[PDB]
């Protein structure tokens, strides 16, 4: 009830090219006051940085109701994936309004960036699903998730140099030293591990799971202990899933470390987040083993602030049996039903409509673009699926003025 795909069905489009190839796309901005498809008026219509995360929302949709419509969705939501293939094993992330493809501007050229570890995450997450349905498209994927996997292998750096910035190591084998990057293509190795166990996959595993680990803040007098940093000295919110990745790969491989780092970040700095209503970024200064905030921003706020931590707070109370992360999980959700420094609702169930965020306590960017749908979207859809949670959430909601 509280899940609408009503929006982002409205900025699916399917799409046919050359000899019957129909490809699902989804529209990457959405305006207010008409919600139409907008476009990046350079880079294009739709973005793999999307779809992909739209894949996955509509997979565990057809997981929960079985139905027809969204099983189309996840299988033209492939096809678009694999059409972004490029010859050298990574994926361009952008297709133009002509349906060509955007191969060289530089958030969309076939390289290991975000693009290519969410297409390989959204594949090793909907094969499954497909295996059972589609045997052509299965094939296909996982031809596809083993030789991307390949060059990921054979690109990858295992000399584990460190830089500093502001006294905090810096991972140099992390693709762009990044611990967010490093969380999503650690979560999705982990879903591969399963489907084939490889000792090179686990190697990876292991490799990227050290660089994130060693990002994080320990320092028990530090405001913003537990923090995984996100590149060199700076935390963001948005696509943060450190901790969801290192619960994931820690269960997958049994390593007890993995998960214990990240109890320590949900245990610590997201009780503190929650207490001061969440940030958008921070930099900190590390001195001997004090880590101290450099600067913060409060803004912007965004949808996929929420989604990492209702995702890792879900997941450590499937581990832990701890209900004081469904309680937490629970708040954060509240973000979208005015628990924010605007006092704004964020999505409506009646719609589907997810705002595009807050850009201050008195602004509030109503567009309505794919990211901002889905990661609303999939946070919801999650808590609506474990009962405890979304009992909840409801009455947290039955208490307030919001609309639904
Ligand atoms: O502008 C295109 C596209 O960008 C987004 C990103 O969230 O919004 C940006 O641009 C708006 C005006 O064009 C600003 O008001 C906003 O602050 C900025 O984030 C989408 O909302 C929009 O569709
Ligand atoms: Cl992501």
């Amino acid at each position: 009830k509280l899940v609408n795909a009503e929006h982002l069905d409205a900025l699916y489009q399917k799409v046919t090219v050359a000899n019957k190839t129909e490809l699902g796309l989804i529209h990457i901005y959405s305006e207010f006051p008409d919600y139409r498809w907008v476009k990046d008026p350079i880079e294009g219509v739709s973005a793999i940085d999307d779809v992909a995360r739209a894949a996955i929302f509509y997979q565990r949709q057809y997981q929960a109701t079985g139905s027809a419509a969204d099983l189309e969705k996840v299988k033209s939501l492939v096809e678009f994936i694999l059409y972004q293939r490029a010859d050298n094993g990574y994926f361009y992330n952008f297709i133009y309004p002509d349906h060509s493809i955007n191969k060289e501007y530089k958030t969309s050229v076939a390289e290991p960036n975000w693009w290519t570890w969410r297409a390989l995450w959204a594949l090793t997450q909907v094969y499954p699903t497909l295996v059972k349905t589609d045997n052509a498209l299965a094939q296909r994927t996982r031809e596809t998730i083993f030789a991307t996997i390949d060059v990921i292998y054979k690109d990858f750096n295992f000399k584990q140099t460190r830089g500093e910035k502001e006294g905090v190591a810096v991972p140099e084998w992390l693709p762009h030293t990044a611990g967010d990057q490093a969380s999503v293509l650690l979560m999705a190795l982990s879903d591969a591990q399963a489907l084939e166990a490889k000792p090179e996959i686990e190697k990876m595993m292991r490799s990227l799971a050290a660089g994130i680990m060693l990002m994080q803040v320990k320092d028990t007098s530090s405001p913003v202990n537990g923090a995984f940093l996100s590149w060199q000295n700076l935390w963001h919110g948005y696509g943060n899933s450190q901790a969801y990745a290192l619960l994931v790969a820690g269960n997958r491989l049994g390593d007890r470390d993995m998960i214990k780092a990240a109890f320590n970040e949900l245990d610590h700095f997201h009780p503190w987040l929650i207490s001061n209503g969440l940030l958008n970024e921070f930099t900190v200064r590390q001195q001997g083993e004090k880590v101290t905030l450099i600067e913060q921003k409060k803004f912007s706020q965004i949808a996929y602030i929420i989604r990492p931590m209702v995702f890792a707070n879900i997941k450590a109370w499937e581990i832990s049996r701890d209900a004081v992360y469904l309680e937490r999980a629970v708040d954060l959700s509240l973000w979208f039903f005015k628990n924010n420094p605007a006092q704004a609702q964020m999505y409506y169930p009646v719609t589907g409509i997810a705002f595009d965020g807050i850009d201050s306590a008195t602004t509030v960017n109503k567009n309505s673009g794919a990211e901002s749908t889905i990661e609303a979207l999939l946070t919801l859809q999650l808590i609506e699926s474990i009962p405890d949670a979304k009992r909840m959430l409801e009455s947290a909601l039955e208490k307030r003025n919001i609309k639904q």
